[PDB]
C-alpha cells in the first residue's frame, strides 16, 4: 500500500498535480513478515514522498487515524495545507482498546485486588476514554485540523481550497538529490 | 542486492563521493519470486540511481558481464566516465551456452537431420564463438572501454581517474525531482 501511494504522490508532485486524500487508517497492518519484509523501511517512502511534494495539499479525515498512520495520511505537520475532518473522525494516539491499558495501568491495579472484575471498569473506561478523546476535537484544538465540517461540505471544501492554494509557491532547499529510501 | 547498492549509489552521490564499481554479474538470479516479488520494477533502483549520480564514476569489470547486467553495472553508455577492463573480461549479450542455440540456429537445425553429431557440435561452436566474440577487445574497440588493462595496474588507474575527475562538471535535467521506481 505504501509503495502505491508514495510512488503515485511523487509522480503527482512532478506534474503539478494537486494532492486530496481521504484519511481512514487504524494504523498498520501486523505481521512479522511485514516487518521481515521491511515495513519499516518500504514504509516510509509515503513519509518521503508526501512531506517532499510542494503542490497543493487537502486531507480529508472521514473516519480513523491512529499513530503514526496518522502521520503519514496527510499531517498537518507532514506539510498538508488544509486539514478537514468529519464529525466522525477519530484522531488518537492508539485504540481507546489498549489505550487503557496504558493510561489506566494504576486503577486497573487494584482491579485485581479490591473490586476485582476486569471488563466493567476496563470496558467502561474505554468507553470513557473514547468518549471523551476519541474524536476531531482535541486535534481540532491544537490546530492540527483546520476545521470541523458536516461530510456533505467536503465538496465545497476541496473546491475553494484548490482556488486559494492555486499559486502555491513553495520549493525543497538546494540540492542534488533526495536520498528516499528505496 | 540491486536495493542495497541503488541506495548506497544515491547517497555517495548526495555527498560527492566517487563511485567505483568492480564487475562480474553473469546476469540476473533466475526464480519465480524474484519476479512475483518485482525485479523488474525493484531492479530498476540501481540503474535509475546510477544513471543519476554525477559524481565521478569509474567501472573495472574483471571478469563476467553479460546482458542487462553488463548495463546496470556501471556501463559506458550508462553515464561512466572510465571504464577498465581485465583481460579475463566477458562482455557480451549472454554466455557463449546459450548463444549458440540462437547465433548458430540453422547450423544446429542440420545437426538433427543432415549431419547429426549436436552436443559434439554444440560444444565446438561453443568453443569458437567464446573464443571469438566473448572478450573484452569486441567492447573495447566500441569504445564502451577506455582501456583492457592488466590487473596490477588497477589500483594506479583508479588513483589518476580521479585526479582527472577531481573537479568533475555534470549537471542534471532541472525538475524538482525525478520519479524513480518505489
Amino acid at each position: 500500500a505504501s509503495e502505491k501511494a508514495a510512488r503515485f504522490v511523487r509522480t503527482c508532485d512532478c506534474f503539478n498535480i494537486p494532492i486530496v486524500m481521504l484519511v481512514d487508517v487504524p494504523g498498520f497492518l501486523p505481521g512479522t513478515d511485514q516487518e521481515y519484509n521491511g515495513i519499516i523501511r518500504r514504509g516510509a517512502k509515503l513519509l518521503y514522498a508526501y512531506g517532499e511534494a510542494t503542490v497543493p495539499k487537502i486531507t480529508v479525515i472521514t473516519r480513523k487515524a491512529y499513530g503514526g498512520a496518522y502521520c503519514v495520511m496527510g499531517s498537518k505537520d507532514m506539510g498538508c495545507d488544509v486539514n478537514l475532518a468529519w464529525p466522525t473522525a477519530q484522531i488518537a494516539v492508539m485504540g481507546a482498546s489498549g489505550a487503557v491499558g496504558f493510561v489506566y495501568r494504576q486503577q486497573l491495579a487494584e482491579a485485581a485486588a479490591n473490586g476485582e472484575d476486569i471488563d466493567k471498569l476496563r470496558l467502561r473506561l474505554q468507553q470513557e476514554y473514547e468518549d471523551t478523546l476519541v474524536n476531531p476535537y482535541v486535534a481540532a484544538e491544537r490546530g492540527y485540523v483546520d476545521a470541523v465540517i458536516p461530510p456533505s461540505h467536503t465538496r465545497g471544501y476541496i473546491g475553494t481550497a484548490l482556488r486559494l492554494l492555486e499559486r502555491k509557491i513553495a520549493q525543497l532547499p538546494p540540492k542534488k538529490h533526495g536520498n528516499v529510501p528505496l
